[PDB]
């Protein structure tokens, strides 16, 4: 079937081998860091507003070994990283600092070693392995930056929290790869959970780890296979925009901002900014109620709040595309699914469905032969985040 499984044991022997290969010894330590999906709270977390992601069994594995020369030797074994596999630099100092550049992949290592708050960080070999869909819209750059940063507690601990850590490998996002994006990515990575979605504030960095272990329910992540172009380019227009309707609000955020409030002072903004703030406002609200509904085990208002989150995605913050609609419609044709919506940044990448879990393999044929495209299944559990095992 389209169904791929996580395959972890496989991915951490796969990667221990590689640099044994590579480097011509055993490596000392092993990290990971997951993917994620959003279960909803889309485009809220760059507007300090409410999150609910959960950490996958994708993941990226850093296996690696200090070195004595201050230089840093990686290898990927990822298909679809793109050339070379290879890259060597030395550490950044006061005099020389890293720089983006060839090949991509290696810009997330880079800027997370470049912005690293602790010394001395020594040089390093690492093989990075990844069961992450690579830019399919669960998070794999941000389980890069985790594992890597994970990787340099080993080698130098920091003194630091949790949201410094989703700062610093955010700061790579935004200055290595170019990607402006908010905190929940790198937050879920770091503070995932087995059994557990999480909560998060992104105005008082307040998490929450909510029990999801029910298991009449189903998680069902589906992937497009598509990417449009609108994905790099529209995700930092709608920020932008977002930015300018709180600062004719006078709002330091569209947080502070409450429907009642947006309805009421329209005039003082255009149309389409309008639509974008009313998608983000009200998105807010719906993660609150969703949370709550969560914790209820209220399913059905989750789900309505979810196809309604898809619905508001769709129409009014314009991230959806006709591959996303497609899927989410299939999937809510059928019974004993409670929601289905767009995941992440949109334009392509993921869906992810609510359901009755009996009802998961009724899914998997239906949609297969009901979307236009090539379907990918993951059933996931919701995992763990950021791990060590020392080797
Ligand atoms: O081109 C894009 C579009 C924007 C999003 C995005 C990419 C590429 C960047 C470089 C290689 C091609 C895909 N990669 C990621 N993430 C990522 N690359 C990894 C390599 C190894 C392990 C984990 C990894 O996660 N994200
Ligand atoms: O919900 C939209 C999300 O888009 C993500 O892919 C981005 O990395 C996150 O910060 C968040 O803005």
């Amino acid at each position: 079937a389209a169904l791929r499984q996580p395959q972890v044991a496989e991915l951490l022997a796969e990667a221990r081998r590689a640099f044994r290969e590579e480097f011509g010894a055993e490596p000392e330590l092993a990290v990971s860091a997951p993917g994620r999906v959003n279960l909803i709270g889309e485009h809220t977390d760059y507007n300090q507003g409410l999150v609910l992601p959960m950490a996958l069994e994708l993941m990226t594995v850093l296996v690696g070994s200090p070195r004595k020369d201050g230089l840093v030797s990686l290898l990927t074994t990822s298909e679809g990283a793109d050339e070379p596999q290879r890259l060597q630099f030395p550490l950044p100092t006061a005099q020389r600092s890293l720089e983006p550049g060839t090949p991509r992949w290696a810009n997330y290592v880079k800027g997370v070693i470049q912005y690293y708050p602790a010394a001395p960080l020594p040089g390093f070999s690492a093989v990075v392995v990844s069961s992450v869909p690579l830019g399919g819209g669960l998070s794999s750059s941000a389980s890069l930056e985790v594992a890597t940063y994970t990787f340099l507690q080993q080698l130098c601990p920091d003194s630091g929290t949790i949201a410094a850590r989703a700062q610093v490998c955010q700061q790579a996002e935004h200055s290595f790869a170019g990607m402006p994006c908010g905190i929940m990515d790198q937050f879920i990575s770091l503070m995932g959970q087995k059994g557990h979605a999480l909560l998060i504030d992104c105005r008082s960095l307040e998490t929450s780890l909510v029990p999801l272990s029910d298991p009449k329910l189903a998680v069902l992540i589906t992937n497009s296979n598509v990417r449009h172009s609108l994905a790099s380019s529209e995700y930092p227009v709608r920020r932008r925009q977002c930015e300018e309707v709180a600062r004719a609000l006078g709002a330091a955020s569209l947080r502070e901002v409450q429907l009642e409030e947006l309805e009421a002072a329209r005039d003082l903004v255009s149309k389409e900014g309008f639509r974008r703030a009313r998608h983000v406002v009200g998105e807010i609200r719906r993660t609150a109620q969703a949370a709550a509904a969560l914790r209820r085990g209220d399913y059905r208002a989750f789900g309505r709040l979810m196809v309604e989150s898809h619905r508001s995605l769709r129409d009014d913050y314009e991230v959806s595309c006709p591959e996303l609609d497609q899927l989410v419609e299939a999937a809510l044709a059928v019974p004993g699914v409670y929601g289905s919506r767009m995941t992440g940044g949109g334009f392509g990448g993921c869906t992810v469905t609510l359901l009755e879990a009996s009802a998961a393999p009724h899914a998997m044929r239906h949609i297969q032969e009901h979307y236009g495209g090539t379907a990918t299944f993951y059933l996931s559990q919701a995992a763990d985040g950021a791990k060590v095992l020392c080797l």
